[PDB]
């Protein structure tokens, strides 16, 4: 799709069999989801945003379907204000900015 | 132009007499610039993201040029680690997400 920006670019994602709403976030390097359970190994990590740093759990090689497009990559889980899809997965689904 | 997301979507912007590098950020409702002593009236504001909140100064109707496209609107100024062009200005320069 072409998505305009007068509204938040919120899309439905499917991950671990569950449907969630998430924000397409070109200002995010990484994909960060609110507290949830995911299967398999994870590693502690820290990431920075506008207000400082948080601790997250890094899950590698996780499939997510983002607005009908498949990605498999790194998903960070922690106290983000909202589920965000970052550039690591935006690139996988062929997302560009255009003006 | 079309901007891929392999790297951060940083572009040159102009505000006041200063050229700066700024992120084209679909995940940002607002435009948030690094500390700078702009003229005019402002109002205090708090904005929140990963890590928590920062205190900013809200300046209204500030002209900004983003990649040679003219925009004018609200700019938040404060101790952000990166200059952020948010949706309030991205719409003005005709920016969309496409995949
Ligand atoms: C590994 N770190 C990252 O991927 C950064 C994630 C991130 O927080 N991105 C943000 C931009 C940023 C901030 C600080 C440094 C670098 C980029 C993000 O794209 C925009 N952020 C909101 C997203 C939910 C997090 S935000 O910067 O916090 C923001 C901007 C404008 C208005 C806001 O609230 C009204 C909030």
């Amino acid at each position: 799709p072409q998505i305009t920006l007068w509204k938040r670019p919120l899309v439905t994602i499917r991950i671990g069999g569950q449907l969630k709403e998430a924000l397409l976030d070109t200002g995010a390097d990484d994909t960060v989801l609110e507290e949830m359970n995911l299967p398999g190994k994870w590693k502690p990590k820290m990431i920075g945003g506008i207000g400082g740093f948080i601790k997250v759990r890094q899950y590698d090689q996780i499939p997510i379907e983002i607005c009908g497009h498949k990605a498999i990559g790194t998903v960070l889980v922690g106290p983000t204000p909202v589920n965000i899809i970052g550039r690591n997965l935006l690139t996988q689904i062929g997302c560009t900015l255009n003006f």
